[PDB]
């Protein structure tokens, strides 16, 4: 009975980081309490100044990742401040009943609600806004993130051996549908409401104008690159609430991957590219063996390089000539 | 030798139901006899009166689901009445040889044929029309369905334990390519033949005008919703003969899913969203734990909510506060 | 230490064949040496004379398949002749570090380089060109192929039993983005450089003009069909470096399939249709049981029949009435 369990309070952090948590734990079930505040805002999503009339959990695309253990209860307070214009709610794919909690969390600007559900299944799960009659619009405008439900005894390989990560990153991939006017330039809207009609028209073509990681072209590149070092194991959580994607680490692999994102199933090993179904989150582990800059991208290369679905991981450490060596550098072809 | 085996005759039923059958059986192999009659007809496929010049097995999209056991022989009589205009045939993905039976079942209006094949592999398999030179047109116009070949000892989990369903539903998802005229309104054609050229042009864009379950927007919503009760296990068979889809039960899960649809492989558990490859049928089991209206949809939410790929399941029973509880209903934010 | 190992030299062959190699081997690790020469050339890609300003490894789309065993080192000499116009490189998904080798193999026309890497993971892996700032263009213009890294003790089924193939074929599937002029006819460009801008514009629509196997509509049909006989096991290697596809053998199955292409994972059996993620290569085994012409195609049937993604396998041997029989040929419907 959930009423009798101990409560904990978790402080969320902004993507691409994930809040501190244990993997395997000696702890028993708890009611883990979280709070999120919705923020509607205009965001610049590319390097030429295009804006999106966006909608977010906690001010970020994606929303923050929530981490619990299997058998915990998630207790979320969702706040919709009066400065917003639209009603919102939340649908947790990790939850059972009431359209994922959406029917129980309908909040108009100025309102809040608290939902509890039992996280009875391990895996990474999408959560997203789903207001009746406007579901796709709120999702493509930015209202999604991940709930990770870890097995109480941590991650396991196909033979039941322990797996772990030393750091976790969360990447949300967003297919955007920005309208254009008769001059072929992207439209800039004064309000969220004014963007709706034109956006629906672009959506129905099924062709995104942009496909971005974490809300913007280059959000995870250069100074914003993810980091690691040789010998460190990273967990890359990848969510796509609306459209398929195919993650790939250039120069690396998915050592252990749950592409459907559900940890009670055996992972696959040695993947070059994996597949995240629209409406899901998946998870890959990789242990770095070489230093350098890696590209982490959607391997539809047009979607990555032209539309925005690409980031970087900068890795410290010692180069390994056994794994790879330039035997002969570029030089004139012998005559 | 199939000539010496007992024959049975099966009476088909209209989707979304599936004809009565056993799962695990003490019965030995049989020749199971079915009949289907092709019907070409104009169908209304949305709520604004758009029509499709359609082609069907047995008058429905999808055609009916045929169920046998592994080691049975399927013996189909395919009838193409003289009231039709086009030649047709059938390609069973569950069969071996002769382009799935298509080369042996070419029937002009006024003709019929009978094919037998050994169902030697367990799983859900697409069948579809495939006339030489017009294959995509007959498929996208509605000529597909599912053959389910159950293991003789029923479904099994990854550890070899028994799985079962208490009721089965069949959902065919159809990407449609309806042409428009210069006024931007959908075209209405007097005959099937007259729709061909314009439709091919839309097909080649790869952008469906509509994506529907069971032949129409809302075919499985409201009064037409699927039904179940708390404690009942449902099998959802999902076929897509031409294009990928990603099924999801909102408020629920895929407890056990064969997304590639082949029962000799272990199922995955706890899925939020699964993936049906274009040209295949998959199968998910779920046991209801909460009452209420569930949405069952393609989780490209634009494809679901804008284009039509969404239905409902209405579930009777008792609400379970342990699984989910509204701790605080929507109410003003405390000052 | 790779410096002390024996070297071998492998002579590559043109797709759809694969160079002679052993599956299970008693041999220890070697440094396997290969050479490829890049050729830019204009190619005719359909039956109406459309051209592509193409880029290739070794003159073919796809490039040749390279085969080694797990624990071998691949040592590639990449040659970019002075007759070419563009810089090139190579990214092996089977390799670890330096963006797959791309950072170490940047070759201008008139240059060459030699890369070595350890093939420490079994599976079929894409390799492709990836010059900074032009990655998608070189890939969609034809610069991809497969590296197959076989387990030293050969392929294995889910229970660890031996699997084998008697012949191997390699199929590269290419989504092409050919521009059109104001008359609606495809453009013919005098040089590779002149095709770039217009092609990028088509790419960004995400709609291919053509999707072809092995560089052209019909490249694997008719006189160019693959061949086999009843009782022979074929391995079909299928690569797609940019876009998802869904292979299917009409009249057959994937007996054992590694759709993510990585041999340390158990294969799935009895597939009707499998899924190759954009940016990967997969592998299917099938043992023929019936003679005849089979179609091997992408089962988005519009992509196959309208856009080009279809071939044939012509199979010799004896028809098997137990597997399939025409009980009654097409004939008038009884009155
Ligand atoms: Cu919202
Ligand atoms: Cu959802
Ligand atoms: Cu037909
Ligand atoms: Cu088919
Ligand atoms: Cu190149
Ligand atoms: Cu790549
Ligand atoms: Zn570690
Ligand atoms: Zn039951
Ligand atoms: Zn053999």
């Amino acid at each position: 009975d959930a009423d009798k369990l101990p409560h904990t309070k978790v402080t969320l952090v902004a993507p691409p980081q994930v809040h501190p948590h244990e993997q395997a734990t000696k702890s028993g079930p708890k009611v883990v309490e979280f709070t999120m505040t919705i923020e509607e805002k205009k965001m610049v999503i590319d390097d030429k100044g295009t804006t999106l009339q966006a909608m977010t959990f906690n001010g970020s695309m994606p929303g923050p990742t929530l981490v619990v253990h299997e058998g915990d209860y998630v207790q979320l307070t969702l706040v919709n401040p009066a400065t917003n214009a639209m009603p919102h709610n939340v649908d947790f794919h990790g939850a059972t009943g009431a359209l994922g909690g959406a029917k129980l969390t309908n909040v108009n600007p100025g309102e809040q609600a608290t939902l509890r559900f039992k996280a009875d299944r391990s895996g990474t799960f999408v959560y997203h806004c789903a207001p009746e009659g406007m579901v796709p619009w709120h999702v493509v405008s930015g209202m999604s993130g991940t709930l990770m439900v870890l097995p109480r005894d941590g991650l396991k390989d196909p033979q039941g051996k322990p797996l772990h990560y030393d750091r976790a990153y969360t990447i949300g991939e967003f297919d955007l549908y920005i309208p254009k006017g008769p001059d072929g330039k992207y439209k800039d809207y004064a309000t969220l409401a004014e963007s709706y009609g034109d956006t629906v028209q672009v959506m129905r073509t099924l062709t995104p104008s942009h496909i971005v990681f974490n809300g913007k072209v280059g959000a995870l590149t250069g100074a914003n690159a993810l980091t690691a070092k040789v010998g460190e194991t990273v967990l890359l959580i990848h969510s796509q609430a609306n459209r398929d994607t195919r993650p790939h680490l250039i120069g690396g692999h998915g050592d252990w991957v749950w592409e459907t994102g559900k940890f009670a199933n055996p992972p696959q090993r040695d993947l070059e590219t994996w597949f995240i179904r629209g409406g899901s989150a998946g998870a890959a582990l990789y242990t770095f063996k070489q230093p350098g800059v890696y590209a982490y991208l959607n391997h539809n290369l047009i979607e990555a390089f032209e539309l925005g679905a690409a980031g970087q991981i900068k890795v410290e450490g010692k180069w390994n000539d056994d794994l790879m060596k330039q035997i002969k550098a570029p030089a004139p072809i012998p005559r």
